[PDB]
């Protein structure tokens, strides 16, 4: 599936991992996306009350499944099916962000 994992131990929280089919799906290239926070896939479209949930999920951090509108690197619109899920990996300490992209 499409997917990306992000560090948020690192500043902004950015994407150290994102699968092929994601990749395929927003058309960017691996050089573009590793290091930068997901945000950069948003427009003026883009509902700012769904990205005010992903943002308190993460803060929160909780899991939420939010529909946000996206836009490929072409410039070509889409919905995303977007599910957020945290990695405790640890014993309590959050260790990644797993995110999960369906175009619908
Ligand atoms: C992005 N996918 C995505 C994947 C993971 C694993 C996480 C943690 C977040 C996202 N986002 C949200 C984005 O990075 C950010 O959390 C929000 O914009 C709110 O914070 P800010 O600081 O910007 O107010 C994703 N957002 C998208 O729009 N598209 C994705 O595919």
């Amino acid at each position: 599936k499409s997917f990306v994992i992000t560090d948020p131990r690192l500043p902004d929280n950015p994407i150290i991992f994102a699968s092929d089919r994601f990749l395929e799906l927003t058309e960017y290239t691996r050089e573009e996306v590793l290091g930068n926070n997901c945000r950069f896939l948003q427009g003026r479209g883009t509902d700012r009350k769904a990205v005010q949930l992903i943002r308190d999920a993460v803060k929160e951090q909780r899991d939420v499944t939010v529909q946000v509108l996206n836009y490929t690197k072409g410039g070509r619109a889409f919905w995303n099916l977007f599910h957020l899920q945290v990695m405790r990996d640890e014993n309590g300490d959050v260790q990644y962000f797993i995110g999960v992209q369906q175009e619908m």
